[PDB]
This record gives structure tokens, C-alpha cells and sequence, in this order.
């Protein structure tokens, strides 16, 4: 049977105290609503109906590329009213799962189980057991099926001790949604049209409502403020870390590890404390990451060691390379196999060839460096004033003496040797030695002012 | 009714294994006793009587500016004896609250409630419920009021199961303190004069003793060693973080956030993991702080992003500025709006004008830099030998080529251009171009030793 | 009575998903099996019989220097079979303690207590109380002694509620081991020879089996995968941190502190969050370590402050020195008393004399620097091409101007002064002033392209 999703995301999120609407705040680097959209897609949803309202323009800009049907809800008259805005687009004989944009941790596995348990022409309701269920609607079962959701203020002493409560997440066919939504009223203290009332309406029609318990309480938790959001973040990171640990990644402390994207890994990977992995990251076999590193959108080959406090982005590092500590790889940094990048070195939009070393106090930008080069401490690639970031081309087996400035556009051919303290503006030929002639004044018997 | 405070702080703190006396060890960057003094001041205390003893000279130096009455207790003969040293200074018809210098987490709100509950000519006693009350004096209530504090060794089976215990924190009027303190004896296993005995003496005089429970167990906890102190630190930081989160500050992980002072914030502020905020810090709207940053006594304007592993102190940063990663702002660094400071850059006691950039491997000290300047990689401001840190003055729209040394005292006027590898000792005029004439030796066919 | 140990370490550790065998994965920087070997040595074990199998060659290379008897178990036919491989080497009247290489947290104190409780010709069995004992063999006591270990599948309702279970850790004399091991069969669902069966065999011979409870559940926990290993790591670090805190080390957050080796400390030492201590580290009195530092094999004198994000290895720092932030000490760095090393400075295999300062953007390698020297920002020690890392010798009271290159081999004698931007290739004499003669072209009225 086909499937489509409805995601409620119209909320202002007042207690976030933000200019953003509620569902755009991030978990693991990605909006809460994007998590739910992805999960909806994982389930094989044909359509995803996004009910939006507050911060409409921001929603549109932040989620511009998402494959969803944009359903504007001008007035927040209740969860049933929200879902009914998308109802005209429901296929009569597809299943519809209702999800909430502020509850990002809900898993595919739990939702697959919910959908499977849905009886024909009936409802599958996602429930959860709370140790303190105070305030939530209690699930009343009579011979396997949900006959009522009894609210806190209505429940008797016996019912108050029921720990199983309603989450509001549910599945039913499109025809049934269209039918029952038109029959939901707002005769209550809040004057709202509640999706909850579908359970009563289903029982009225002698249609079966089946309860399906969520395994994890936190999986169905929503975030109404940033304290709650921080709790979801930590639960999520702990779970990501646990999975990686069971896959054989050595994470020294999973409470001090953050993944904000996707990690692909080989075997015997070691990640020390306080590492942050962002975007799409790939690590080969036996990669070692030291404390305090940040990797965003990088590919790291086999047997690479990244030493502490290194920051890498949009970069590629070949096998057996050595990076850090205190190294900076900026976008377009491409390090070949067996290369070396050391402390207080910045590499931007440059390729560095096999075996080459750049180990101290150096800036290399917009450059091509060949194989087995020695880039001395203090070397800087620079431009003339008013230039448009021109390129420095360094061949193979070149020695560049310490504290030399390479002034682009310039080429240094294979086997060239450049002395310390040189200013290179003209191209250097193959096997050309360039050394600076210094003039110095020597004054003997100069007593220092001490 | 007026109020004054007495703070017991005479302890050696032997189990700290320190040359400091007990109450000078810090929580959130500030001595335990200073927390209590501040809380006493928040309550509107007219006088604060500080009972001190061990490490007297250190107490005097560390708390020199505190508005307290210094009451020296030469012998630690007990809590009642301690309080009686300050008693001659009690006003007969002011309230007196007794606090302990090693219990820094006690809140104003709890103490206001304690004072409010104090019956005329009676005592208000702060109590706390412990799940394991073993060792502590059990509170015995007979019709709403405290009739006895029964110690562990005296209590019967029934009383041993009482979970409410005595904290020793109490409020009574000055006249009553003077009266009852003179009647406290030391006939006990320890030979000490216990403040606890005031409850018995109050009941003797048919004066009412009212119990007031503390909401948080940790709020009344003292620290006798550094393990306990670390527990108070974490409880305190968690509470500070929680408050900020509910105020709308996005703290990615509140377990990896430290505030040691005061934070003023706008809306939509984002703070990544392992950030430390010290002294008085102010952040505008939409400030983003990356992982590993340290901010001490800084003002940060709207829309500033501070990238990872940046350390800033006694500095000001204008709106839309970009700092980091690996940036160092030392005291007196003043960055205007829309400025840029990059990796491995150190700025000390300098002003940098709007739009200017200092992006790599640079030291700027004792300088004024104007607007829209380009400070190249490797640039260093320096002095002659035996100088007294003289100033470098750089005007507006100046280009300083990479690896140039600026030798103070020197001025570079508006629109000047300085070539790479230059040593500037003489003033540079408006629209003056200064380039270094290099002499180089070129040797062709130099085969490298490889 | 003499003592020897047997350590079971033959396991593949399949669920680690590693090329290493199970017991070589590290806790606190050291293989799990090495922890157990050290503990065995602490007890005064005469021989340590290491039962190994999978990853034999890796075990041999990683533990090459360990004083153990290498006992190869070609087939893992069970714990009794494992121990019997070492049995021929047991002395008849020495005690033998059996330990597991994947359970590294077992303490000397617990094992001393186990051995003490061993009755003559009997067995001492280490047991532990679990809240959920499901799956583990229940200890059956009849008048003080263990009469049976009843497995999950055999136990009756009453026995299932027994919380005390078997750990497999046990002590008995060598003669008794030889006797009973020969009588262990493999008639069970797994077809394995279980060491557990010694308890039945002991009771058969009317020999006493005494239960000794472990105080900490985690102390006897093994790690079968990296998630479990991470849990052992955190328990271990928490325990190390707690001990240091009770000894008087101020650890700001013990959940963000890692010791991977041994720490020797004085009084009033302060360690901020996210510090890693590796190898053998010694800190004097009043040492302050700022956030993010890494210290590996270092000696730090009294009153040293190490500021944030400093990385030190195989180095010595004299009293009252100031290091950091962003300082790098590489192996062989020897800093005298009252020295200063600042941000973006790298010191390798060099000695730096009393009072000298190296405060910015500098590399010093293979050098000797005397007392009260001023090493300016941007200074770099370097070599000629094809050199073998020659030495730079700087005397006392030398001023080296900013951005100067020192080209080894070279000597600069006492009291010399070197101007900024100099290239030093020739030796500098006592009280010699060396300044660079720059040639510059000045072009007036150069309008920048803006
Ligand atoms: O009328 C309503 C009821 C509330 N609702 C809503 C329900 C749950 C979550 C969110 N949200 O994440 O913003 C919104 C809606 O979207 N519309
Ligand atoms: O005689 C005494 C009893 C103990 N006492 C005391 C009581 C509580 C806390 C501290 N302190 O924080 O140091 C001291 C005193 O100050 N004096
Ligand atoms: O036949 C056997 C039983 C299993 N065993 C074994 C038992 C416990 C722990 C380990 N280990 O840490 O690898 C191995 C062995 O060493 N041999
Ligand atoms: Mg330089
Ligand atoms: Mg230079």
C-alpha cells in the first residue's frame, strides 16, 4: 500500500526567543524539520505535505530544495485543522502518517512498525510509557484496542495511574482521514480542533484503533525551548556515537564527540576527545584523529594521523599523510600521499605533491606544489596589490628556504633551490639556485642598553 | 525589618591540602566566601560580619575590597562561639541570618523565604530532605514547629527514618541571638559550643521555631575537599547554562560550557562546545562562538562570528567582524565593524579600523590601523633594542605587503603601498609606494644533493 | 605463601572489528592486558603465565618487554583448557590467581582480599552482586561456603532472584589446580572445558570454597566491544580524577580530564577543563594548566603557568616559566627558570636560558640560547639544503630582531644585537651589532587601484 506523510511545522516557537520559527532550529547541524522530512523519505513516502505558517519566508529560504508540498496554514486552529489543509491531496487508498516537525528523533524502524500494525479502515496510534504521565492523555485499552484517550482533568484515580500515553503520531488511510477530519469539532476549553478526536470518531464508526508503543521515550520527545533542544542533541549524539563504537570506531569518549552529518569509516579508526565531524566525511583504515580537531567535508586516506587542534574543510588528504598539530586546511586543499603539514600552517586552494613537507609558520594559497618539495618555515605565497589571486606553481624536488615570499604569478621549475629570506618575483628555471645577496653593517663594541 | 548577615569562614580546610584557607577556593572563578557575601548583599544586608581565623592574612589580601566587618576568631570553639564574636554588633531589632562560607550555592530566593517565615521573637531554621540522612540531626516537628533536633547517636528507630535534617542556617532577631548565645554550653563529646542548641533554648523560652525546607539539596551543600568542590562547580555551571538556554541562548552542550562571571546576551546567540566565558562579557544579537574559544572581559557586537580556538581578553569587537580560527586578542585590542582577523594572528593594544583585514601569521602591537587596510601575511610590528614599546600609526586604505617589518615609532599615511619583504623605519607619505630593491645571485645548473 | 598468576588473553575479539587481538586495545593509553600484568606484578606474583592465541605475532611485538611466560593455546577449548596449558609450571605449594586479560579494572586491594580468604586446600571465588543477574551463574551458599554455581537455564524461581553471581576469578594452590583441571569435562551445550567446574570438583573432594564479593561492579567488567571499552575508560578516568582531587589537585571538571600514564604533583596545582596528561608527568607546587593543554612526558617546575592550547612533549620547564597560549614544545625542549614562550612558537631540541623570551611566531630548533635573550617575533632557525640539522648557538643577553633568519651552523656571542629582517650566516662576535642595509625604491603619488 502506498504512503504519504504530513508534517506539522507551523509553530512560532515563542519560548525559543528567536527570530526563527520553531522547527528551523538545528539538531546535529540540521533543522529539526529536515530530520523528519528525511525520515519520511526513508519510509518511502510518495508525497510529504509540510504544514507551515509562522516564519513562512524563512521556512521557504531554509528548505528551498526539499521535495515537499507547501501547505500554508494561516490560522493555527489545531492539529486536526492543520492536517485538514493537506487532506484534499490525500489519495483515498494510500496510508498517511502524521508527524510533528518539532520531534526530530522519531525513527524509521518505529514508524514502519506503526504502519504495519494499522488495521484496514482503522488507525495505528503511537503511544509511549512515562513514569510520570501527569498531564498527558491516558490510553484506555479494551481487548487489545484503544477505546478512549482520557485526558488528565477527566481521568479517575485508577486511570491516573495508567503510564501509557498518547503521542499524537498516527497512521490511517486517506479516505478515513478525509471522513473523520470533517467531523472534528472544537468544543473544548482551548477551542481547538484536535487530531486526538479521530480515535473517538474511529470507535464511533466501529473501526479498530491499535496501540503501538515506542521503544525509546526520547524518540517521540518534542523541543519547546532550547534547554529541551539541548537534551535532544545529547541523546542524538550519544546514539550516533554508540552506533559507531559498535561498528568498531574507537571513540575515546562518546560524551565528547559530535557528528553533524555523515561519517564513512574503515577499520581501526581512533578518535580522541572533543572532535567535531561535519558535513560528509570519509576516513580510511587506521586513521587517527587527535584531540580538538574539526573535520568538515573531507576525505582522509588510509593511515593518516591528524594531530591535535587541526581544522580541515573541503579538503582531500592522501594515505600516510601527517597533519598537525595546529594545522589549517581551507577549501580546495589537496594533500597527496605521504605529505607533511605542521604547526601554524595554513593551506588554501592548493595541491601539494607526494612526499612534500610544509611544517612551520607558512601560508600556501592558490598554489600547485610538486612531489618531494621542502617548503621552509615562514614561507608565504602572496600577490601584488590589486591582483585577482594569481597562482604560484612549484615543480618537483624544489627547496624553498625559510622566510621566502613567493609573489604570484610565478613558476619555480623542477629541482630549483631558493635561499632563505628571498623575494621571488621572476620565474625560476630547472636546477636554478637563487640566493639573496644581503648587505649588512657591522658595528663592533656596541654595548646594549642593559 | 532591617537585616544583617554573619558568615562563618574561619576554617583551615585541611582536606583541601592547600596553603589557602578553606573558603578562598573558587567556584566559577570566585572564592566560595565571595559567593556568600554577594548573596548576603543581594538580600539587602546592612552589615556583613565575616568570622575569619585561619589564613587571616590571605583572607585580608584576597577580599580586601569587600564591604564586611572583619571579626577575628582566635580559637574555633564552635559555631555558637563564632557567631558570638559578632553578636556585640547586632542591632536588637534587626534580623540576623547565619551563613557558612563553605556553602556558596545558597540562593537569595531560599533565604528570602526563610526570613519571611521567621515568627516574632522566634527562629526560622533552614532544613533539607536527604534520602540517606545518616549522621545528620533529625528535625522533630510537633504541630508545625521544630521542638527538637535529634542527633544520629540519640535518635530512636522511628526518628532514624526521618529524612528532614538540620542545615545550621537560621534567622532570628539580634536581641534573641545575644540572649541565647550567652546560654549555649559545651557539654558534649566534642566540647564545642553549637549554634544548634539555640533551637532547644528557644523552646525553653516558649519561642517558636519554624522549619523552612530548601528546594535543592545541592544549594545547602558545603565543600570539605576538592572532590566535593568539583561537584558544586558542575551543579553551578549546569544551573547557569540552563538559565541561559531558557533565555534563548543556543548552548550546543551545556555540560561543556563554563561561565565564570557575568554574561549579557542578545537574541539568537550560538555557543559551540568547550567555550569558557570569564569576567564581564557582552554578546550582541546573532553572535556565533565556535568550539574551544575563551572570552574574558570582552564586548562583541551584533553578527560577529568567532571561529574555533580563538582567545580574546580585555577587547572590543565591532558588528559583523570575523575572528578566528586560532586568533589571539590581547588586552586593548579594539576591532571596528566589518574587520577580519585570521589564523595565527596576535593583536595587542591596538585599534583596527572598519573593513581592515589581518588574516595570517601576523603580530600587531601598540598600533593604530585605519579603515580598509590590507595587512599581509607575516607582517610584524617591532621596536628597536631598549625602546619603550613605541607606536605604529597606519592610516586608511594602506596596503602592507607580506612579511614586512614595521619598526616603531613610524607613521604610514593614507593610501600608501608597501611591497613584500620590506623593512619600514622611516615614515611613509600619502600615496607613497615603497618597494624593496633585492639583489640576488642566480646559479644555473645547480644540482641538489639528492 | 608464594603467588603466581595466569592471565587468559587468547581471544580474537571479533566484535571489536579490528586487526588487533582482543586484549591489545587500550585503556588510558595502555593495553587491557598490560593493566592486568601490572596488577599481577603489584600483588607480588613470582610468575605470570600469559595464555595467548589469536594475533600471536602482534601480542609478541606489543608486549615484547613484559616479564611473562608465553603459553600458546592453539585451540580455544575453554577457560579450564586455557589454564591447564600453564598448569605444568605451577608450583605445588604456591597460590595461583586466575585473571582475564579483557577485564583490566580489577584492583590489587580486591585480589589481596581474595587471596587472604582462600582456605587451605580450598578455593577463593570472586563474586559480584548484580541488580539484573539474568544470564550469569548464581552463587549458592550453604553455611558460609559456595556449594554450587547454578546457571541461568537450570535455576529455579527462588534461585533466579539471587543477585550474587560468579566472575570466574579465583585463587587456589598449584597442586589443587593440577588435580582438578585433569577432571574437568566438556559435557555441556557448548562442548567447552569450563574453569567454573572446579567449584563442583572442590565440593566433591570436601574442600572449602569461600565467596569474596567485589566492592565495585565495574572492577570485574570485561569489554567485548568498543562501546563497553569506552565505558571502562570513563569509569577508570573518573576514578583517577577522584583520587587526584582528594589528594588536593584542583581539577575544574573531572569529567573532562584524562590521565594516560602517571602524574606526580605538588600542592595547589590547578588543571582547567580538557587537559590530557600522557606518559610520565611531574608538576611542582602551584602549577596552573589552562584549557586544552596536552602534556606528554614532561617535568614542570614550581609556579609555572601553561596557558590554553599548549602542546608539550619530552620537555623540561624550570620554575616560574610562562608558556602559551598556542605554544608547542617538541622533544628535547629545555626551558630554564623564568623563561617566556608565547603564541605560535615552536621549540624543538633546544635549551633556552634563564629569563629569555620567545613570544611570537617563531621556530627554534637544534639550538642553545643563553640567559636574558630577546628572540623577536618571526625569528626562524634554519639549515642549508642537504644539511644534517646543524646547531645554532646564541649566548647570553642577545637581542635578535624580528623576522631574522639564523642559518646554522652559526654562533652569536654574548651581548650581540641583531637588527630586524637580517639573514645571519656568519658568526657574530661579543657586543657586535649587525643591521641589514636595505635598498628601497620610493614612488610618490602612487594611486592604489581602488
Ligand atoms: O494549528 C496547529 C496546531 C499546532 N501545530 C503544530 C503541532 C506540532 C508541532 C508544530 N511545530 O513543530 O511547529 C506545530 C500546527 O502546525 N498547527
Ligand atoms: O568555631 C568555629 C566552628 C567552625 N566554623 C566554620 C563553620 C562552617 C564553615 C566554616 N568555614 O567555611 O570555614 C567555618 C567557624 O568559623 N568557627
Ligand atoms: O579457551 C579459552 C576460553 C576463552 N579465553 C579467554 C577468556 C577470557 C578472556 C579472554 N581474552 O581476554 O581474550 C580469553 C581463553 O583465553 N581461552
Ligand atoms: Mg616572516
Ligand atoms: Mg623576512
Amino acid at each position: 500500500k502506498a504512503l504519504s506523510a504530513v508534517i506539522l511545522a507551523a509553530g512560532k516557537g515563542t519560548r525559543m526567543y528567536s527570530d526563527l520559527p520553531k522547527v528551523l532550529h538545528t539538531i546535529a547541524g540540521k533543522p529539526m524539520v529536515k530530520h523528519v522530512i528525511d525520515t519520511a523519505h526513508q519510509l518511502g513516502s510518495e508525497n510529504i505535505h509540510l504544514i507551515y505558517g509562522h516564519g513562512g519566508d524563512l521556512m521557504r529560504t531554509h528548505l528551498a530544495n526539499e521535495q515537499v508540498n507547501w501547505v500554508l496554514q494561516t490560522e493555527q486552529l489545531g492539529t486536526a485543522h492543520a492536517v485538514q489543509q493537506a487532506a484534499p491531496f490525500f489519495k483515498d487508498n494510500e496510508n498517511i502518517v502524521v508527524l510533528y516537525g518539532d520531534a526530530p528523533l522519531i525513527t524509521k524502524e518505529t514508524l514502519e512498525k506503526l504502519i504495519e500494525a494499522k488495521p484496514e479502515n482503522g488507525i495505528a496510534l503511537l503511544t509511549v510509557n512515562l513514569d510520570n504521565p501527569t498531564g498527558y492523555g491516558r490510553i484506555i485499552r479494551e481487548n487489545g484496542n484503544v477505546v478512549a484517550i482520557v485526558e488528565q482533568k477527566d481521568a479517575n484515580a485508577e486511570q491516573l495511574n495508567i503510564k501509557e500515553v498518547n503521542t499524537g503520531v498516527m497512521v490511517s488511510d486517506g479516505a478515513s482521514f478525509k471522513k473523520w477530519l470533517a467531523r472534528v469539532g472544537n468544543n473544548n476549553a482551548q477551542g481547538e480542533y484536535y487530531l486526538t478526536d479521530l480515535i473517538a470518531l474511529a470507535n464511533q464508526d466501529n473501526c479498530q484503533v491499535v496501540a503501538v508503543q515506542a521503544t525509546d521515550v526520547m524518540e517521540v520527545e518534542g523541543a519547546n525551548n532550547r534547554l529541551q533542544l539541548a537534551a535532544l542533541e545529547r541523546y542524538f549524539q550519544n546514539k550516533q556515537a554508540s552506533k559507531l563504537l559498535l561498528e568498531g570506531v574507537m571513540i575515546y569518549d562518546p560524551a565528547r564527540f559530535d557528528l553533524r552529518g555523515t561519517l564513512e569509516h574503515g577499520k581501526d579508526v581512533e578518535i580522541d576527545v572533543n572532535v567535531i565531524i561535519e558535513g560528509n566525511v570519509k576516513l580510511g583504515d587506521r586513521v587517527k584523529i587527535g584531540t580538538g580537531c574539526v573535520l568538515k567535508n573531507v576525505v582522509i586516506g588510509n593511515d593518516v594521523e591528524i594531530k591535535p587542534y587541526s581544522v580541515l574543510e573541503d579538503s582531500i588528504v592522501g594515505e600516510k599523510a601527517a597533519i598537525g598539530p595546529f594545522s589549517r586546511l581551507r577549501p580546495g586543499a589537496e594533500l597527496a600521499a605521504e605529505t607533511h603539514v605542521g604547526n601554524f600552517v595554513e593551506i588554501k586552494k592548493s595541491t601539494v605533491g607526494k612526499g612534500s613537507k610544509v611544517n612551520h609558520l607558512t601560508y600556501v594559497g592558490d598554489s600547485e606544489i610538486g612531489s618531494n618539495c621542502n617548503i621552509g618555515a615562514g614561507v608565504i605565497t602572496c600577490n601584488y596589490d590589486g591582483a585577482n589571486k594569481f597562482k604560484t606553481i612549484i615543480g618537483d624536488d624544489v627547496f624553498v628556504g625559510s622566510d621566502t615570499q613567493l609573489v604570484a604569478p610565478v613558476k619555480v621549475a623542477n629541482g630549483a633551490t631558493i635561499g632563505a629570506g628571498t623575494t621571488i618575483t621572476r620565474d625560476v628555471g630547472e636546477n636554478e639556485l637563487v640566493i639573496t645577496r644581503v648587505a649588512q653593517r657591522h658595528i663592533q663594541g656596541w654595548q646594549r642598553p642593559i
